[PDB]
């Protein structure tokens, strides 16, 4: 139902951030 | 109801983290 | 009530991060 | 209560990026 | 009770973010 | 159960954000 879609959401968000943060790692390689 | 609301609010931010991804992505490729 | 409450406040995030992809556009724009 | 503390906390993160957002424009101007 | 859990990983949130617009306002000063 | 879960994914998001800080601070790092 639907907690588990907010859970599922949360999900897709952190990784969405894990992303970002391998961007920010190879930008700060260079 | 709210709590369906509420997913599509997060769906939302996971939407705008992964437009977030991609200029990093260009910004890291410089 | 709260759990709408709970949904906007979301939203507003979502508008924060919009922009916040936009200021990384025109930063990638280099 | 609980619902409420919950609302409040994502508006201070929704403040956080906000003044993430002002960085990268000052950023992007310069 | 998990509502007072939920709230408290989201003053966790904040506080990431705080550290984020601290390091982004140090890059803008460059 | 389901609440948990939501809080166990805000902390996975927190994590997230902990790298995010770091990088940041590698690039501050000029
Ligand atoms: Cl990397
Ligand atoms: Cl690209
Ligand atoms: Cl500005
Ligand atoms: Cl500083
Ligand atoms: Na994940
Ligand atoms: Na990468
Ligand atoms: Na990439
Ligand atoms: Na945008
Ligand atoms: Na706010
Ligand atoms: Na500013
Ligand atoms: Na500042
Ligand atoms: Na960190």
């Amino acid at each position: 139902g639907e907690l588990k879609a907010i859970a599922q959401e949360l999900k897709a968000i952190a990784k969405e951030l894990k992303a970002i943060a391998f961007e920010l790692k190879a930008i700060a390689q260079g």
